[PDB]
Order: C-alpha cells, then structure tokens, then sequence
C-alpha cells in the first residue's frame, strides 16, 4: 500500500581487485588532491597529502616490500593505527597483495588483542609505535610472526617501500570469493568476511545513494578502523572526491576542518553531533560552512530535536542557512551501508530512508517467517552484492542468519526489527534481544570466580583462592585490569 | 572558483552488446510488469503489457527470425513505426542480431523517406502496416531488399518470430567499435545520421539513470516521439533499472494526464511546446487528476520559460492532487545519446537552468573567437567530453574533421554548436545556438527603422530609414555611429525602402 514510490537506480558492478580501482583513480584524477592530513594528528610517515599518482605509486611500493618480507595472498594481517594517511596506505597496500587485513580498535588494550589476533588467526600485524607497547605483552601469546611498525625505527613503513619496488603489479583474486577484509562485529565478537566484490560494490551503492562526486570533500572525524567511515574514505578512489582525515574526534576542530578545508560533506554517531553542537552553541567562535551540503549521522537514530538543533546554529553561527541532515542506516555485513534517504526525500531525514542500488529490503514476520506488508514490524532482511560472505571461524551463526525466497535468492537476517512506512521509507525500531571483563579477571591468578554486573561503571564480585586473600586488594584488582582492556572495571568487592 | 560545488558520481560502464541487458534485466527483474501500451493505441503484434521475461523470450524468437530471413550484423536496418511496443521489439531484434536500426520519422513525406534510406544506405525495412503506402511509391529507389510489415499480411513480425527459435544468443560485438543505432538530427539547416556505438548507449543508460535518481520503483509514461533519441533513451532504463514504461501512440495531453493518473506515472517529460499545450488545457479544462506519485515533470530538446514552469506546478497542485511536484530538465543532442545534464535532485531550485554534466562527462566553454578555454561567468561554445560522445556522422567526412576542440593534454571535446556559460554554482545556462549583435544595436538607431545586415565577401548592413529622415542620412553617419559602439563594425551601408 504504496502512496509514494522512489529508489535508487541498478548499476553496474565490474569484478575486479579492489586494488584496481587506486590504479584507475591515478589515471583518472591524476594530480587531483586525494588525501589531507588535518589536526588533530598522529605521528605519520607520509606527507600532509598526497595526489592519486602518489597514492598509487606509494602503494605498489609498500606491496612490493610487504610482500618481499613475506605477506602473502588470503594471509590475515592485523592493522591498529589511528585515523592517518599510513592507515589507508596499508590497507590499500595489503589489497594489492591480495591480503586480507583485519581492522583493530587503537583503543584496544592487552586483553582485547590477544583475543582479535588469536579469533582471526592473523600471521602479521602493521601496528602504529604510540601502541605497540600494547601489543609487547602479548604478542607472544599470539600466532603473529611479523610486526611492522608504522613511525617506528625498526621495521617502519618507509624502510618496507625502500625494500619494495615501484613497478608491483596487483594479485590476481576471485572477486567474489577471495576476503578483502574482516571488520570485527561491535554483543557476540565475530569477524565478517568482506570479499572485493562486497566493497567495490559498496562503493559504488553508497557514491549513487549520497551523490558524493569528485566535486566533494569529506571531513572525516570518526574511527576509520570502523568499517562505516572507511566505507567513505574508500570513495575516494571511486569517485575521485578529497578526503580530510583527523586523528581524533575533536568537536573544535572538526568545526575548523570543515571551514578551512571547505568540507562539502561529514557525518557522526548522534552522541559524537550532541558534544558538536553543546560546542557551537557555547562557544562565542563564527564558523564558514557555506560549503557543507550535508551533515549526516550513523551508527544509530538520531532524535529530531538534535538535528533541528544542528541546522539552526549552521545558519546563526556557521554562515549556512542551507544545511540539510540525512542518516545511512547499515550493519558490519552490509561493508556497511544499506540505506539513506535520497535527496529528492530530506524532509526524511528522521526515517532510515531507502534500500541503496541493487539491495532488496524486506520485512519479515517474527510469528512464522512470512513476507510483512506496509506498517507491520518484524525482522528486517536484506540481499544484494554487498552482503557479506560470512563470518570468520563461526560455523554455527553462518547457519542461522539466513532467509530465502520463493526463488531461492538469500537475504541476511539483519537482528534488527522495523517496518517500511506508507512511502517507502524504512523506520528501523528496534535489535532482537561486562562477559569480556569476567573472561578477563578469571585469568588473574588469584581469581577462582568472577562475576561482572552494572552498577549506577562495572563492578566484579570475585572470589579469591584462599590462598590469595590478604595479598590482593581490590586495588590491585583496578589497575590489573586497566592495564589490559580498554570497559575497565570501576569497584571490586571480594567474598567467599 | 564555485561558492557551491555538486556533481554526478563516476561510474562503471560494462563493454558489452545492448542486448545483454535484455538478459539481465530478464534475471533481475523477472515477473516484474515492464512495459504496458496505453491510449492511443496503434495496432499492435504484442500484448497490451509483458513482463521481463516475456520481453526477452519474444525478443529471442524474433532476433533469430529477422536472422534467418537475411538480417545481418552491421546492416543498416531501417526502422519506422510509431509508438508501441513494437517499436522497442523490433530495435531489441535487431540489437540480439547486431544490425544497425535507422530509425525513421513517421511523418517523412514520401521523398524525405527515399533521401533517408538511400542516404543511410539502409538494405532492410520494418514498417508499420498503416506507413506502408508511403514507401511503395519510392522504394523502388532504394537499396531496400527485404520489408518486414508490423500488423501486416505478409512478412509480419508473427510471421517471422513464427521462424524464429526461442533459442537464440545475442551476437557478440565490439562494444565501443559496433554502432548500434544512427538517429539523425538537423542541427544546423542552412541532415546527417550519427553513429552511436553499444557502448555509447549502454553507458548513457546507466548515466541517465543515476543523474535523474529514476529506478526499479517508478514508471515512466512516455508522450514523445520513440524514433527521437531522447525519449527513446528514457524507454532503455527498462532493461537498465527495471521501471515500468508507459506507451502512448501519439501525444494527447488529456490522455497523458489520464495514463499518470491510471498508471501512477511517477516521471514524465515533454518539450516545452508540448507542455504550453498540456498547462492550456489544464487550466482551461476544469477536469481534475490524480498525480499523486508524479515527483517530476521534466522538460527537454530546449529551454523552458520559468513562467510556464510555475504555472504546470500551480495547476498540478491545484487540479492534480500533488503539491510537492518539481520540475527538471535534461540538456543535451543527438551525438551525447543524447543526455549531457541535468539538475542535480539537491538543488531542483535551479531547474531553470540546464544543470550540470551527468557522471563521467567533462565539460567546458570556449571563447568563440580565438578558441581558449574560458572560466566560470563567460559566455562561450559548450565543448563536451564522455563515454557516450558519439563515434562520429555517417558518411560526412568534412563533418567529422572541424567538430573536435582539444584541451591541453590532446584530449578531444565534441563542439556541440551551443552557446552558454557556467554559473557561480557550475550549473550550465545555455543562451542560443551558433550579426543579431548588429542588427540589434543598430535597431537602436533612431533613424534606422529596420535592418538586415550580410556578410560581404572579402558585414553590409540594409537599411530601411523612417520616413522621416529619408535623405537627410548617410551611408558614413551608420558607419561613423556604429563605429563608436561596438567593436564588427559594419563596413558597407546601403537604404533600401
């Protein structure tokens, strides 16, 4: 029951190493500025921007001498380094070896590594120098047999290209089949399996969905490991716009960022806009966004109120009475992007909008599985190139996420419940319904029991071997587990 | 040096035959309704609606049909039916089977039709039944050897697709070398065909497509002529992004506001005479419409006044049940397939211009009379680069040797003979196409009552002086008085009452 009808147009994917695409980008853009480096940022190895010739000539270089050192094809190698041209470089670098990177959190500590490197069976890690400290204890623990570290004195990327060799040449792969990545799901930890195919694909669905072009600049502020925010550095390559990398989310900057740099386009979580906007309504500083089209957000819903909030203080304070917001609505599996509002549709904006090129979006009963008309809830399913393969080393949930129809096409089970409304559009209710603290703590060796709970901040309640009791505080406790998650617990209180 | 920037995003063209799509689609889009004949209706030999697998099964058995009675690939078919389903079956045909439709006008008087099939060397025709009169007279002289009669008694398409085996693979083709349609256009008239290759087409589909935001959700209703590229262009999104087309055999615009209604047109178009006669009749008329699903009415093959523009959405909110509908236009020509630009959905406020150049197409201005490239604000001749830049006119050397310009790198532009320039935005604002500058200031002549002015050969400005002042003027007071106002200058006078 349909009163308006509108999506986005089918395209065309070519099969094709995602690699490809940095090779056309430099024929196509040429000296066209790619990449800038803004504040605030972290230590890098490459300049404060590169053009797309250097981007693709940098790349092949790394390719070479990663490769000579002994990265090989499908090899699952761990990268940790924040928002920086030399994050992207690897990535890009590792994809014209054919490897499959894993993105890890930067924010990550002794715990959390050991467990992604080990789940993921990663072989080689490129980690930056301000956290390889974090790595040191437990590397060992792990099956990494090389580390290469970003802004290091041994085993930097610079000394890797001066071993490599300009004139590297991508590895074959199987689009389809050949894992590109393996983003780590942020409830159950599980790697997603993106192949080339998935990614190219995204990028192209998420440059017609937004109408992002070469005549764009992207601020970015949010976590590039992230597969949501890299999904948007990667058009770059595909669509030849610029894009501006932060080290970190500074509210401050950001604003400063999009006015110096004339950002056309940026988006954040909506906690990330609410500390944007506390900022520009504060602060006594005038801003120049008269460039910004769109400033849009992710992750999950934003409330009405914020985004009013935001278009009024960009036209009293950031010289931009035309602002418009719009949301993209996705999932890890997705690479992640699945829908958003066209832009004939910004009135909206406060709807998760409509399925991306080639996606078909359906509503699903919870009851007994049936197809869901206009209005009704139920889970929400999805199909199209950019579906993921599936999950990493998870046999089980590989069997159970799926749903097919009448002519055996198969859709992902998303975990999320919604309905699609009179228009067309998707409203996206709500997921179907602490553990890592406890695994943690039960590997302390005075510890014989542990069980984690919120309180109004964590706290344990442990219980220690007998022959612990007296030599351990719930002091020693705190900092023990501050030095090795990022989520620490706050208070203990030990008991028989 | 833009106070806003906006444009369309790069894409992939796939290298393959246009009939590859029929294919596809067929996967894609299934049991999905594609096409649908509305009123008026012209005889047909198809249903009055299939579906994507209909469309590519018919298309198979008549392919190998036309195959089998001596279509091959590279001819020059001619092709002149009106609007139907017909039509599009028939360049789908031929398309499996790499032969080279021309289309024809069906409104050719009878030598135009001979001056065509002789001058596009066409060898095979296919025909509406009720046109059919008007070649006879005449093909006697011309290279035609074998006439397929649509709704005809003997060599219909039934007949033909009856010979024709539902197996059938499209003949594989040199994508960017094989041409696949030669429309003809009359730019300048004081005729010639143009060659668009599978993947100048393929690739202006795809660019069409994602510059007007139009997919597997809409349905077209289409009012123009199908043998014009541009509505043509628009009845290929089918098999491109699976939307529902609507044809109508002729232009009525009662009907055209009736098919939006019954078929829920959600997109539709019209050359700006057509839409003054549809606003006529919509605000003389007192009948009423549901457009509730109608998002845009565009406009094409020339500017639109911004008068007639607001007044088409005052009436479609004030007799046609939809007062959000925005208008938008597509600027092109026949050697670009012909989409070139439009008006990004973000900024429709700009509908009154001609937009910005759709994905992978490179656009500039140049000077008119040294030839440099020019910036934004300076009028100058539109000069376009793309996937979909034709491959050049068929058989017209001269032509295809002085409408190239060259950038800096070597890189050839198609001088489109258009005269604009680019806003502070980067939208295009086309003027006029390729004297007036004289004949106007002298206008102002207050003495001069009218005046023609001519290129001598190695200007002379007629003159036709008021009454008033017959005699008491001169041949050096023009001359002298022009001289200290332009720079040009008319070098010959001559009164003639």
């Amino acid at each position: 029951e349909l009163k308006y009808k509108i999506g986005f147009p089918s395209l065309y994917y070519p099969k094709i190493s995602l690699a490809d695409r940095i090779d056309a980008a430099a024929e196509k853009f040429g000296e066209k500025t790619a990449i800038i480096s803004a504040e605030p940022k972290f230590p890098s190895e490459f300049p404060e921007s590169m053009n797309f010739l250097e981007i693709c000539e940098v790349t092949k270089k790394l390719a070479s001498g990663i490769s000579r050192k002994g990265v090989r094809k499908g090899e699952h190698v761990g990268v940790c380094i924040p928002n920086s041209i030399d994050y992207v470089m690897t990535i890009y670098a590792l994809w014209r070896v054919a490897a499959t990177p894993v993105p890890i959190n930067p924010m990550y500590k002794s715990f959390e590594l050991e467990h992604i490197l080990n789940d993921s069976e990663a072989t080689t890690l490129v980690v930056h120098s301000m956290l390889y400290e974090n790595f040191k204890p437990v590397l060992e623990k792990t099956g990494v047999e090389r580390v290469f570290v970003v802004g290091g004195e041994v085993n930097s990327l610079s000394e890797v290209m001066d071993s490599g060799s300009e004139d590297f040449e991508n590895v074959k792969v199987n689009p389809e089949e050949d894992v590109a990545l393996i983003p780590y799901t942020g409830g159950m930890p599980k790697g997603v399996m993106l192949t080339h195919f998935n990614l190219a694909a995204n990028a192209l669905q998420l440059a017609v969905a937004t109408g992002l072009s070469h005549m764009d600049t992207i601020v970015g502020c949010m976590p590039m490991f992230h597969s949501a925010e890299f999904g948007l550095v990667n058009l770059m390559v595909t669509v030849g716009n610029e894009y501006v990398v932060m080290g970190m989310f500074n509210q401050e900057m950001l604003a400063e960022n999009i006015e110096k740099y004339k950002g056309t386009f940026s988006w954040a979580v909506p906690p990330a806009l609410n500390v944007l906007v506390n900022t520009l309504e504060s602060s006594n500083k005038t801003y120049d966004w008269s460039y910004l089209k769109v400033f849009a957000t992710g992750a999950w819903p934003v409330a009405p109120a914020l985004v009013e909030k935001l278009l009024k203080l960009a036209a009293e304070k950031c010289n931009n009475p035309r602002l418009r917001h719009n949301q993209i609505w996705g999932m890890t599996e997705a690479c992640p992007m699945v829908t958003t509002n066209p832009p004939l549709r910004l009135d909206k904006s406060t709807t998760q909008g409509v399925p991306m090129s080639d996606i078909e979006l359906k509503v699903i009963s919870l009851e007994d599985g049936r197809e869901l008309g206009v209005g009704e809830s139920g889970e929400i399913v999805i199909r199209g190139p950019n579906i993921f393969k599936g999950y990493w080393k998870r046999e089980k949930e590989n069997q159970e996420c799926w749903w097919y129809d009448e002519k055996g096409r198969k859709f992902f089970r998303t975990g999320d419940v919604g309905f699609i409304d009179e228009e067309g559009f998707l409203h996206f209710q709500d997921r179907v319904k602490p553990f890592e603290l406890e695994a943690l703590l039960m590997k302390h060796e005075a510890v014989m029991d542990v069980a984690v709970i919120g309180k109004p901040v964590p706290k344990a309640f442990i219980v220690l071997k007998p022959e612990y009791r007296g030599k351990v505080d719930e002091e020693d406790i705190i900092e023990w587990v501050r030095e090795r998650i990022s989520r620490e617990v706050e208070f203990v209180e030990e008991l028989p």
